[PDB]
């Protein structure tokens, strides 16, 4: 590329992967989301907190891409695998199976930006420090609080009727 | 009638037994709504529901009346008859009852969708389509959710109190 | 499910395959979207057309599962296979490939009508008229408009500018 | 200096040089600038577009001088040397030369921050990468878009003007 | 002091030991604060009341301090004791240790109006009435207002739960 510079290989590369994490990260909260609305669950709270989780990975993803074409890299697409599983039980299931996805997408986060610092590639770094880093800690310690006061309410019934109402 | 064209007398007896079937689901609601603001019931949020349902079948009634004239179809009613209950139990009992009386009005109009389409009356069907069968849906599908979560509460009296309090 | 009336298996699996279809148009249209802001290619217009259209085909597989629920089908979800090129050529090439897909996509919107038709499930016949096959004719009539746009504009070079500038 | 704090003499120097660098490119620009506007080259998007980046690089140069006074560093100016061309030939021509000088400055500033790094001097990492890098790399990616089409463009004469007149 | 009068040494070393008190009730509020931010107690409308009172605290302390130089006495500063417990347990335990904190708090105030009566200060007695007496006892009456609705509420996570979410 005629503009790119100081832009790695392998930071290229890792970049296209985490674009198909994010993009299943997203594909993974349409499926909880549509779970929630599903009439023998029917916790809309509980689909709205998904659904607006699955525009945020959508974003991610397309903050990447744009990135990748503004250092001169080059997009590649891989399939999206389905989702895990087909049904997600409780909220406290669903929120659980949210957090153990967004520490994955922390590491592989953290996992590039240590990639980027080998390579001594600043830009890609302060990308991730400005953009990812402090949002998914956000959110963890968000969902954190949900599992614990989900946790706190299960009368496991009222409990998840009760968090769906007053927090989300 | 002057203006009647492609409006068969089967469709013509259909709608009027609609209408007859309309008015009577919303007869039912308003014994359902007055029932839950007796001083022994008191579930306000609960009447409400149903005095709503009640307004939404009579204009439903009178929706098809006006259709029934706009084709040259003659209006001809029948005795309403009474609901089928004098007291409708829980909250839980009345959803159930609500359901089941939405999914015989919901095959009523797919019966005369199906007339409709035999007698190649376009018309017809496209104005259930417009004004009735995506309505039923929604309101089916609204009851379903709020059965569900009427399930999930029921300490019956506690859950009974805190669904009309921040769901209805 | 409780609510379930007249959805046949065939259709709720029809849903299904066609939500599939959707998301992976959306996801060929991400995929053009970025090819034309590559900096070697660099025909915004283009890049913008094509990311608008990811929006609606990912807000249309939305829709079919509000619907899949509604009806009390459950959404099941599979792989999404990743575009089919990696690199999409012109405007002109690309515009092809858009048509192509829009068509595939109408071919599967009218044998779901047609399944619906045959299991007498006029609800699902009205949806998809109401939101998909007059969309579709529109969005078709216009990259064949823009086809033919692009066809008579290519000095192919300053055609494929002046076609990015001036018409998208 | 009573305020000077973790802050080498070696990354002072080069901050007085990348003064000089980014002082050296603003004068380039004012040459470009004003040569777009000569009455025998009369491209007055042209001439725009270098003058404005004429103005960003001596706000660059200021930023780095108010820098340098914060940590207690002491500014030393040198000879601007004249630019390198009196005449910059075509728009793209004159894009080229853009792109060079621009790599040029970006490698001046990933130098830096890399002495920055190996001097553990996070705020000066951490200013580059707020207010340089990534205006850098979004400026470097715009030029690239601009060449990619003014190649495209070029009947050489009509595609200048065209450019000129549709995307500048 | 060319302007002491009427100003006690007594009551003076008094002023500066509730000093001490203010910021050691506000330190303590503090650490309740973040206790109930905490990702594995999480108890938002705790967090945001005990973070209240740590503000409210701060500003008796400077409250005195201003009054302290109006009188022409001499602000002296100790060390600060770290707060009695580094995790506070339930909403219930906060609140009882909140109130023994309170309660030890207007007794020093009650103590140093009485020190001001001994000493015919009427100036330092309307002071405490008019800033901190009535203020106190609002306080004190809200906190057992609160431990008397939290008992009453403990299936102590729900009770917890609810209490957090419908009075604070
Ligand atoms: C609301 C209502 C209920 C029963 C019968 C009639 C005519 C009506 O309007
Ligand atoms: C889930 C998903 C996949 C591909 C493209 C888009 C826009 C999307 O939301
Ligand atoms: C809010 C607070 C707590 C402890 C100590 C100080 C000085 C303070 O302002």
């Amino acid at each position: 590329s005629q503009i790119r510079q100081n832009y790695s290989t392998e930071v290229e590369a890792a970049v296209n992967r985490l674009v198909n994490l994010y993009l299943r990260a997203s594909y993974t909260y349409l499926s909880l989301g549509f779970y929630f609305d599903r009439d023998d669950v029917a916790l809309e709270g509980v689909c709205h907190f998904f659904r607006e989780l699955a525009e945020e990975k959508r974003e991610g993803a397309e903050r990447l891409l744009k990135m990748q074409n503004q250092r001169g890299g080059r997009a590649l697409f891989q399939d999206l695998q389905k989702p895990s599983q087909d049904e997600w039980g409780t909220t406290l299931d669903a929120m659980k199976a949210a957090i153990v996805l967004e520490k994955s997408l922390n590491q592989a986060l953290l996992d590039l930006h240590a990639l980027g610092s080998a390579q001594a590639d600043p830009h890609l770094c302060d990308f991730l420090e400005s953009h990812f880093l402090d949002e998914e800690v956000k959110l963890i310690k968000k969902m954190g609080d949900h599992l614990t006061n989900i946790q706190r309410l299960v009368q496991a019934g009222l409990g998840e009727y009760l968090f769906e109402r007053l927090t989300l």
